[PDB]
């Protein structure tokens, strides 16, 4: 294991309010002394005891930090210390103080494709960081994309949570069932090889919601919602996608690919005529197309 800094964070920082809570794992804001800049500080449970399962077990915590401590682009969330005590493992890390994305645009009047893909791009491009250096985030949902400062002109998108992430290892499949139903690949529900691809289809997922406010697999039950995953069942109801352009339809079903090896990597993903159109009949299309707004503000309200 690795020995983080022993000291009590409370002679280095000054904490404040809850900003969040997991089930192991609660944030709040904090100020370091020595600069007076503010950061967010997550204090992670630990395991302690191996049959306990109150905590949160040493290898996931060291895996979460080792990736953490590489990872430095300024769409993924930065980590500035590491404490630990007795309890807790305590990771200093940059405020994003903006909220969730899907909030932001919700509070919008409209949106149009353009204007839609303007930040997702943002997400890809965090994303082709990370695929860049062989880490699988492997949690994409809405509620870990954030915005670092949501009152400034050209808000700055922030992937956090990097509580699932795994660098991939060329000479042994990873396998393991992990997250949220909604959100997750086939290939993690029905526990086969894991790698990068299962991100991309997680971006399918996303991109979904934000242009229809709809969620392409989510059924009835959990085990409805993985029956659907497993299936690709998912339709574009034109109840939703009534104003939605070819050019995102077809992104997104390159994205909602069963076979993880047909499906768009991130890199592809990229040179997609909706993000990156090749002439100005695509580049209107998108800008006329527009986000399904009412629907759209029910599922952030959701
Ligand atoms: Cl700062
Ligand atoms: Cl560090
Ligand atoms: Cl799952
Ligand atoms: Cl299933
Ligand atoms: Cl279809
Ligand atoms: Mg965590």
């Amino acid at each position: 294991a690795t020995v983080f800094r022993q000291e009590n964070v409370d002679d280095y920082y000054d904490t404040g309010e809850e900003l969040g809570s997991g089930q192991f794992a609660v944030v709040k804001k904090c100020r370091e002394k020595s600069t007076g800049l503010q950061y967010a500080a997550k204090f992670i449970k630990k395991r302690r005891t191996k049959s306990s399962r109150r905590g949160v077990s040493r290898e996931d915590i060291e895996r979460e930090v080792s990736i953490l401590k590489e990872i430095q682009h300024p769409n993924v969330i930065t980590l500035h210390e590491v404490y630990e005590n007795k309890t807790d493992v305590i990771l200093i890390l940059e405020l994003v103080a903006g909220g969730e994305l899907f909030d932001f645009l919700a509070e919008k009047e409209s949106l149009t494709e353009e204007e839609a893909t303007e930040f997702l791009k943002q997400i890809l491009n965090g994303v082709y960081y990370l695929h860049s250096l062989q880490i699988a985030h492997f949690d994409l949902k809405p509620e870990n994309i954030m915005l670092l400062d949501r009152n400034v002109p050209k808000p700055r998108i922030k992937i956090i949570d990097f509580g699932l992430a795994h660098k991939i290892d060329f000479g042994n499949e990873f396998k393991n069932i992990f997250g949220t139903p909604e959100f997750v690949a086939p290939e993690i529900v029905n526990y086969e090889p894991l790698g990068l691809e299962a991100d991309m289809w997680s971006i399918g997922v996303i991109t979904y919601i934000l242009l229809s406010g709809a969620s392409p697999f989510l059924g009835d039950t959990k085990q409805e919602t993985l029956a659907n995953v497993s299936a690709v069942n998912y339709e574009f109801e034109d109840e939703y996608f009534s104003n939605t352009s070819a050019l995102a339809k077809d992104f997104i079903r390159r994205l909602l690919v069963k076979d993880p090896k047909k499906r768009m990597t991130i890199q592809d993903s990229l040179q997609h005529p909706w993000i990156k159109p090749k002439d100005t009949q695509q580049a209107l299309s998108r800008k006329a197309a527009a986000v399904n707004m009412e629907k759209f503000k029910k599922f952030a309200a959701r």
